[PDB]
């Protein structure tokens, strides 16, 4: 009914980590030029040794073989109006994250998440993506991050075919992170504690995971890491981007090596600072991770205005603020702030 069902991709070279063929789940919107791809998280890995850790414990981000044939819309994927005021009549795309390579993969375990993206892509255009408007490309967490690694790979690939009627914008949410120094020092082994710099110097060659070209010509060669992080990315984007970021992440906190003060303030400093000079944005003063497809993301507000309205003004703004960060330096400083 208001269920997105389950495609799986025709061309069976672009594969989950395993072997297994990759796809994404859809909800066609009989009547909306709008369409939002969302790109699931959970985490990555970077050598042997975790990956194989990840697929006997965390299988499903691995795999598609037990993938349900049906799920349901939740947050900015919700068809319900109550739950996603502006947002519930767009095409909903749901692209499991079964590469574990924050979506930079393009070797062809295999990763591969960049051309998952691309072929989702192909697929939809003969599914009514060829008679759309405006496409959002939106991800949480690992897929926060890889919204700003192919939001104009995606753009480029539809002038590319023949469609420059679709105006592709991206919303990264909860993958804004700092290539910072750790709160306790610890060695590279676990893909939780590994520190964020070096985790991904060790991901990039291990994925051959490729970066938006933009950003790659600007540093050396063999430094291609650097894209991972927002601050560095984003000033080269083409493509418009809001982004949603707690001021107190904890995923971050997790590979910062802290587990429930001065060192905290730093950390929501600097986040206010990385985010002073990108317009689109909505950065919470809470303890949390994640919130597009979470039912509650519309009780949170900054500034009396709520997530969706956001959104909304910077989608009005396009074609009724849009910068909103809390303004404290402590996580609950915020009454609306979830669970
Ligand atoms: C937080 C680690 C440094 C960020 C570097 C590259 C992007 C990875 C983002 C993964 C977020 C991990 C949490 C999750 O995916 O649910």
């Amino acid at each position: 009914n208001e269920d997105l069902r389950l495609h799986l991709l025709l061309n069976t070279s672009v594969t989950c980590n395993d072997g297994s063929p990759a796809g994404y789940y859809l909800k066609e919107s009989r009547g909306s030029r709008r369409w939002l791809l969302f790109l699931e998280g959970g985490w990555y890995c970077f050598n042997r040794e975790n990956c194989d850790s990840r697929y006997d414990t965390m299988r499903r981000l691995m795999s598609s073989r037990d993938w349900p044939r049906t799920r349901t819309g939740t947050g900015i994927l919700s068809s319900q109006p109550e739950e996603n005021p502006y947002w519930w009549n767009a095409n909903m795309v749901f692209i499991p994250y079964c590469s574990s390579d924050v979506w930079s993969g393009a070797s062809s375990y295999a990763f591969m998440g960049a051309l998952i993206i691309q072929e989702v892509v192909r697929e939809l255009l003969g599914r009514g993506l060829s008679g759309a408007k405006v496409l959002l490309l939106a991800g949480s967490a690992a897929g926060g991050t890889g919204v700003l690694l192919n939001v104009d790979r995606v753009a480029e690939q539809l002038e590319k075919l023949g469609y420059p009627a679709i105006q592709v914008r991206g919303l990264a949410d909860s993958g804004w992170f700092l290539d910072n120094k750790q709160y306790r020092h610890t060695d590279c082994v676990d893909t939780i504690t590994c520190a964020p710099t070096e985790a991904i110097r060790r991901g990039i060659r291990y994925w051959n995971g490729v970066v938006p070209e933009r950003c790659r010509r600007q540093f050396q060669e063999g430094e291609e890491w650097n894209c991972f992080f927002g601050y560095k990315v984003y000033p080269t984007l083409r493509s418009p981007v809001f982004v949603v970021q707690w001021l107190f992440d904890e995923a971050q906190l997790t590979v910062d090596n802290v587990h429930l003060r001065l060192y905290i303030q730093n950390l929501g400093r600097e986040l206010r600072h990385t985010l002073k000079d990108v317009p689109a944005s909505f950065a919470p003063a809470c303890l949390s991770h994640e919130i597009i497809i979470r039912s509650h993301w519309t009780d949170v507000q900054v500034k009396g205005t709520s997530l969706p309205r956001a959104l909304h003004c910077w989608d009005r703004s396009l074609h009724c603020p849009v910068h909103l960060v809390d303004s404290c330096p402590w996580p609950h400083c915020n009454p609306s702030c979830p669970t």
